[PDB]
């Protein structure tokens, strides 16, 4: 019934934020394996759900145009002031990425090369619950398959928001919905495989063993290492997933998620080998060392630097 907006179709319903193309490139951020809930439904127009609302986003060289759909039978309108703050906090636009790029570039000749082509790759500030279960789905997986699992999971367990064209939009489920006695069998049917068990188990564990979503907010204000250790107690959450969550939803910019992907980049592009550890391949000790290598090199925003390289390694 209702349709996806463009800036040509319905220009009245949009609103802008002053945002240069060097501070943010939507096409390099919204599909770089941070969030799996954004799609280019028409050229230059990314649509996705954030906090029980759908948005479409597009941009010029110096402005970020955005528009909101409220879903329930309401009078359609432009984004409000508070809704623009949500979007401003989502992209973390307070932090100057240009100054960070040059700071990382000053000690990293490799980054300097990559930073020519790949500007405006920033870290999203995601909801902790959405980020946790999305990255439980990420193990031994690719962006396409992960995007499917999360889409189907939200349709099955999450509250419906709105339909635009054929695409039906659902908010991320609360933890109680994922923790129920049928959730594993349903999630296995939806294609998650072994990951189905960890999704149910972690939902159940955060509720009973940690006391619901308030715990994740406690980890936002806890120090990096306390949070990482706490998350590692959850079913299907190891060092790499714990770090993905720390970096992307618990405001820990120094967190460097380490698995085979940065291993390849570290070795091929930095000549890195584990010195202190004996074994030449990946291991818990070696992965930890590689995280410290990048923090030591880039500084306390080391995770954001990693995203730039990842975003470059995904584009050919
Ligand atoms: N070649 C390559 C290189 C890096 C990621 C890749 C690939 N290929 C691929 O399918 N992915 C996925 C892998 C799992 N994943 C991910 O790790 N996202 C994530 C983690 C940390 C940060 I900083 C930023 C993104 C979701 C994206
Ligand atoms: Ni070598």
């Amino acid at each position: 019934h209702m349709r996806h907006r463009t800036l040509s179709s319905s220009p009245a319903l949009w609103a802008s934020i002053p945002c240069p193309r060097s501070e943010l490139r939507l096409d390099l951020v919204l599909a770089s394996g941070q969030s799996f809930r954004w799609k280019e439904q028409s050229p230059a127009h990314w649509s996705g759900v954030l906090a029980d609302q759908v948005w479409t986003l597009t941009q010029t060289e110096d402005q970020l145009y955005c528009t909101v759909y409220r879903g329930d039978d309401s009078q359609v309108s432009r984004p409000t002031l508070e809704e623009l703050e949500t979007l401003h906090k989502y992209f973390q636009l307070d932090v100057s990425l240009a100054q960070l790029y040059s700071h990382w570039a000053s000690v990293d000749s490799h980054f300097q090369r990559v930073a020519q082509k790949f500007q405006g790759v920033r870290l999203l500030r995601q909801d902790p619950t959405e980020c946790l279960f999305s990255f439980i789905c990420s193990s031994n997986n690719n962006i396409a398959r992960i995007t499917g699992m999360v889409e189907r999971l939200c349709q099955a367990f999450g509250p419906r928001l709105i339909q635009l064209d054929d695409v039906t939009y659902h908010g991320f489920p609360n933890l109680h919905a994922l923790a129920g006695p049928e959730a594993e069998t349903h999630l296995r049917k939806l294609g998650l495989g072994y990951r189905a068990r960890y999704v149910r188990a972690s939902a159940k564990a955060i509720l009973e063993e940690q006391g619901g979503p308030a715990w994740l907010q406690q980890l936002r204000v806890a120090p990096y290492e306390e949070a990482h250790k706490a998350l590692c107690t959850l079913p299907g959450v190891g060092a790499k997933v714990a770090d993905c969550i720390c970096l992307m939803a618990l405001d820990k910019p120094q967190a460097v998620p380490v698995d085979v992907h940065v291993w390849q980049i570290a070795h091929r592009d930095y000549g890195w080998h584990p010195k202190t550890s004996q074994a030449k391949g990946p291991s818990p000790l070696a992965n930890k060392e590689l995280g410290n290598f990048f923090r030591n090199l880039w500084g306390p925003y080391a995770g954001w630097a990693q995203a730039v390289l990842f975003s470059a390694d995904l584009r050919q």
